[PDB]
Order: structure tokens, then sequence, then C-alpha cells
């Protein structure tokens, strides 16, 4: 029986259902592994740094969570995939003792969405998810539009194609994405007034927060407007880690299983 050692590092991060459903994944696929995996949140200090505490704590793989997906895909010896592309990693895998990077975020999020007709999407705010999911968007063929309170991450989405917004834009979209920290703050990423112009107008109301209904989705809800939170997105995500944390061994779909299950 040896043991691996895996963790999520974020900051906030007790609330994370992701050890749970990877605990269940490392205990039902043992054999197929030949080793048992553990997984256990990780409160990284904003001053630290990933890449040392990754090598320190002894890890064979992690996620990592908001706001440190940049700040991954900035560290890591070797980013693979379609990471590449997302300016950031949400996924770490020590490979030849080179830590390695990859996002499974885009295509976690790809699989959540269970409608393909929509034409154009806003994003609100610019970490690592905003950026995984631009990329994804653009992708499929959408307009993206994404509207930061401020200058961050411009060169990045620019550089996609992505219409960066100083003040909102005066549009209707279908998708209104939420990927911002501002739920975790109790709060709404917009103005209220202007978020309801958006809401009366759209066709899916995102937040990638998972489990709480957050100011973002309750509202979207008070207006009749489609809603969705990120519960399906983590599934997704999770599994599609769990086939790197199992150095492809194990296919996301068995994963998602499982993990689905549980959750
Ligand atoms: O809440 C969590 O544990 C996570 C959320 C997402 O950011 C994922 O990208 C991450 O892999 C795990």
């Amino acid at each position: 029986m040896k043991l691996k050692s895996f963790g999520v590092f974020g900051n906030p991060i007790k609330h994370s259902k992701s050890p749970l459903i990877h605990n269940a994944c490392f205990l039902t696929f043992q054999k197929e592994l030949r080793f048992l995996g553990h997984y256990h949140p990780i409160l990284l200090p904003l001053e630290s740094h990933i890449k040392s505490e990754f090598l320190h704590l002894g890890l064979s793989g992690a996620n990592v969570t908001l706001p440190f997906k940049e700040r991954a895909f900035q560290v890591c010896d070797k980013i693979k995939g379609i990471a590449l592309e997302c300016g950031a990693v949400n996924t770490l895998v020590l490979e030849n003792d080179e830590l390695v990077g990859y996002n499974t975020d885009a295509l976690g999020f790809y699989l959540s969405l269970k409608q393909k007709n929509y034409q154009n999407a806003l994003i609100l705010g610019a970490g690592g998810s905003a950026k995984a999911l631009a990329c994804e968007l653009k992708k499929q063929g959408l307009q993206v539009s994404v509207l930061n309170r401020s200058s961050r991450g411009l060169d990045f989405f620019q550089r996609l194609g992505c219409d960066c917004f100083m003040e909102p834009p005066k549009s209707a979209f279908d998708l209104i994405i939420n990927a911002t920290s501002a739920s975790l703050h109790n709060e709404l990423p917009l103005n209220k007034e202007v978020l309801k112009g958006y809401f009366k107008e759209g066709k899916l109301a995102y937040d990638l927060a998972s489990g709480f209904l957050t100011p973002f989705l309750s509202l979207a809800k008070e207006l009749k407007t489609p809603f969705q939170d990120g519960k399906d997105m983590l599934i997704y995500q999770a599994a599609l880690s769990f086939e790197k944390f199992s150095a492809s061994q194990i296919p996301y779909s068995k994963a998602f299983e499982v993990m689905r299950s549980v959750f």
C-alpha cells in the first residue's frame, strides 16, 4: 500500500467539496491505481509560493483554486494542454520530478453547459476562472465580452479576441457569467439595477460558486431568468483532474460516475 498525497490550495479553502469526491475516487480505484491517494484542503497564505509549498508537502498532485490560478500558470515547470491558452492552471501533477500544470476548468465548464445555442456571453471577473471560460467560449464561436472593475488581465483577453469593456456594455447577452469573488463576500458582482437589465434580456445566469444560492443567482431567480450554480462544473473538472492525478489510468467519465453519485 503505497500512499500518495494530494490536495487543493486555496485562500479561502475549507468549504471545499473536492476532498470528499476525490477521496471517494481514491478509495474506489485503489486497485487499478496501485496506490492509495488521500486528498486534503490546504490553506495557502497569499504571500507563500505554490510550487515551493507543493514540493515541501511531498504532494503527487494538487488542485488550485482562487486566487492562485494565474500564479500556478506562472510558476509551473511545464504547462500542458488547454492550460497554455487559459493563462491559468487549476491542476498540478508531479511528472518526472517536474511540476506540470493543467487546466480542467475550461472543459469542466463546457461539459456543465446543457445548451449550445447561446450567441454571446458576458463574463464578469478576470481571475483564472474567467480566463478559462473566455477561452472555452471563444473556442465555441460565441462573441465574448468581459467586464472587470479596472485594468486586470486586459492583455490576456485582448489576445483571445474578447471585447474588454470599462463600463457595463449596453447590450443583451445570452449568457451572464459571474466569475468574480463577490459571492464569497455575500455580494453582487455588479450594481443591482445594471444586473437586472442584463437578466431581463439574457438566457442563463451562471455562477461559479457551488452550494449556497448566491446574491447573483438569487436575483436571477427573482427575475425568473434561468440560472445555474457551479455544482455540475465542479464535478466535471474534478473528474477531469482525477484523470490527471491517475496519470491517465482512470478516464474522467469513470471518475465522474463515482463523483456525481457521492456528491
Ligand atoms: O472548490 C474547489 O475545490 C475547486 C473549485 C474550482 O476552482 C476548481 O478549478 C478546483 O480544481 C477545485
